[PDB]
């Protein structure tokens, strides 16, 4: 149990005074924050907490306001003292998810520097997959050590408390040990993080770099206009409206519109065979192939998706509008995924449609302040260009070399025609084909995505092979050191661990080989990104241009730019994207600009 003699709480500037003489000489401290409240942009500071040594770690509470709070060192005074270690990049800093301690501090005018350890990257990069990378889980694996919840110091559910509604010391308890932890943390790790050079230079290089980006990112937010988003919402309500009755008309009498209660009653009582279409899904979905000829499946499917994509960005992200920027914060998760791509949450930028109408209407929403534009710079198939220079094939090579539509080169040759004669279906399953190798598909999946025969499908893939021989070496390659090592590698050195790379389960081996054949492809696209991101983020620094990134979603990157500046600043970002990243891999930026993103994208 954590009590209060473990660390100290200070109270006193000369106390403070001391710890920060201390700090000054220590080889790496763990620094930490506390706020009232989990937005970055309007919380505000409540305390601080370092570690300097295992087992010996300190709070400074400095807004802790409830009846009778003893007098505390005031937030003004704590962060003066403080200001020159924490700017200091030669004062190195250890922390768990820096990202949102840089952040705060930023709302007061300070820049951390000296950002050199996240514990939650370290354990990231060490194994993605070994399970959750927060604090607390991370305590319990490498320390077998519980660690104080927050729950267990502030409570649960509306009346839990915030921050600075808690007594000093059990706020320090709290605190200090996040800053002891995290320390104890970085010692079991970084040694670790040291046995391969591949993990250690995408840690050193790629992540911890990007973690004040990403800050900067996120508080720079995105601006939304409620008003376009709310006429869509009462118009999508319109159109559900209409394709209810549309559905009732094309029936007999009213019904909802679910599968497996009152669409099989009437879609198969009125012809059609028996299996419903789960919404599994993207391998046979029954409404879609009907949608062909029956028109019901066809407008309940898109009464569904107009129903979902209402609920999900039209009628939820006006209310995702930070009072305090008049702009939606969204936030980045930079140790969730398996490959190591960012991911998105509140919103899910990446969730929004993409190839759809109503997709293009949500990102109509995402406007340029007054005498700005939204910039795109996106990386044209960058997984696909990764995937040829993995495959060392030369006819893939030469088709991007020579800027043809790989898709349409792809066709020409496993269907045996020149490119200008190349058909629209034929280009289609070229398509399929290629992104079905990425994902590393089966023929008959290839199959239920191109609705042809099995075998017809596993004709185009060895006809494929046939042509692009460098592509299968490549697959039947990675599989190999996948179940030699234990794990695949991006271009960088991130790797992917596969313990079911073995299974002796068919559908977890199954699994296995196909992220073995994926993360590779995947990976190096995100450690393109991620070093693009930095690279941009580092002249945007330097140089001050009136440009703020805002986004990075997918493959691309997007920004707000004045339109007197769009040109040069074009120029720059194109060059930074795909001239100071990877000199390897034949990359390709298409930048494009509008009022909003819809235009730019
Ligand atoms: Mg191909
Ligand atoms: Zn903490
Ligand atoms: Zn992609
Ligand atoms: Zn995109
Ligand atoms: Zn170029």
């Amino acid at each position: 149990m954590i009590s209060y003699d473990n660390y100290v709480t200070i109270l006193d500037e000369e106390t403070l005074k001391a710890w920060i003489a201390k700090l000054e000489k220590a080889p790496v401290f763990a620094f930490d924050t506390e706020t009232d409240s989990l937005d970055n942009i309007s919380a505000n500071l409540v305390g601080l907490s370092f570690a300097i040594e295992p087992g010996v770690a300190a709070y400074i509470p400095v807004a802790h306001d409830y009846l009778d709070a003893p007098d505390q060192i005031s937030r003004e005074r704590a962060l003066e003292l403080l200001k020159p270690l924490l700017e200091d990049e030669k004062a190195l800093k250890v922390g768990q998810n820096l990202k949102y301690d840089r952040g705060i501090l930023a709302n007061y005018g300070i820049e951390l520097r000296g950002i050199a350890f996240d514990t939650m990257l370290e354990s990231y990069i060490l194994n993605s997959v070994a399970g959750r990378h927060d604090m607390d889980s991370l305590a319990e694996r490498w320390l077998k050590h519980k660690t104080i919840t927050f729950e267990e110091i502030a409570g649960k559910g509306k009346n839990q408390l915030t921050f600075n509604q808690i007594a000093l010391e059990e706020a320090g308890r709290y605190a200090a040990e996040d800053a002891d932890v995290t320390l104890q943390l970085h010692l079991k790790m970084w040694p670790d993080l040291q046995k391969h050079k591949g993990p250690l230079n995408v840690f050193e290089n790629i992540e911890m770099p990007l973690v004040p980006v990403l800050s900067r990112i996120e508080r720079n937010g995105v601006k939304i206009d409620p008003k376009v988003l709310h006429n869509h919402s009462e118009e999508l309500t319109l159109r559900l409206a209409e394709l209810e009755k549309k559905a009732h008309e094309i029936a007999g009498e009213e019904f909802n519109l679910s599968s497996t209660k009152q669409l099989q009653t009437i879609l198969f009582e009125k012809q059609g065979i028996k299996p419903l279409k789960k919404t599994p899904s993207t391998s046979e979905e029954v409404l879609e192939e009907l949608a062909l000829d029956y028109p019901l499946p066809k407008v309940i499917l898109e009464y569904r998706g107009l129903a979902k994509l209402k609920s999900t960005y039209t009628d939820k992200l006006p209310l995702m509008i930070n009072p305090k920027t008049g702009r939606v914060h969204t936030s980045y998760h930079q140790a969730v995924t398996a490959t190591g791509r960012l991911s998105s949450t509140d919103p899910n930028l990446q969730n929004i449609p993409v190839r759809n109408e109503e997709g293009r209407r949500i990102r109509q929403a995402f406007i340029a302040p007054e005498d700005y534009v939204i910039v795109s710079a996106d990386y044209s198939q960058i997984e696909l260009r990764i995937m040829a220079h993995l495959s060392r094939d030369k006819g893939l090579l030469t088709a991007f070399a020579e800027g043809k539509d790989i898709h349409r080169a792809t066709a020409a040759e496993v269907f045996g025609l020149p490119l200008e004669t190349v058909t629209s279906e034929q280009r289609r399953s070229a398509k399929a084909i290629n992104f079905g190798l990425i994902y590393g598909m089966s023929a008959f999946g290839l199959a239920r995505q191109l609705n042809i025969p099995r075998k017809e499908a596993q004709k185009y893939m060895d006809l494929y092979f046939e042509r692009y021989p460098g592509v299968l070496e490549y697959m039947e390659r990675t599989r190999a050191q996948a179940k030699e090592q234990g794990y695949v590698e991006t271009l960088d050195g991130r790797r992917l661990y596969l313990p079911d790379i073995k299974s002796s389960n068919g559908a977890r081996r199954a699994a296995a080989e196909r992220a073995a054949i994926n993360a590779p492809m995947q990976g190096t696209a995100a450690d393109i990104i991620k070093r693009a991101m930095i690279a941009v983020d580092a002249w945007l620094q330097a140089e001050q241009p009136r440009v703020r990134m805002i986004m990075q979603v997918h493959d691309e990157l997007v920004f707000e730019v004045h339109k007197d500046d769009v040109d040069a600043v074009a120029k720059q970002i194109h060059q930074l994207m795909e001239n100071c990243t990877r000199l390897d891999v034949p990359l390709l930026v298409e930048v494009g600009s509008g009022e909003n993103w819809d235009q730019a994208h």
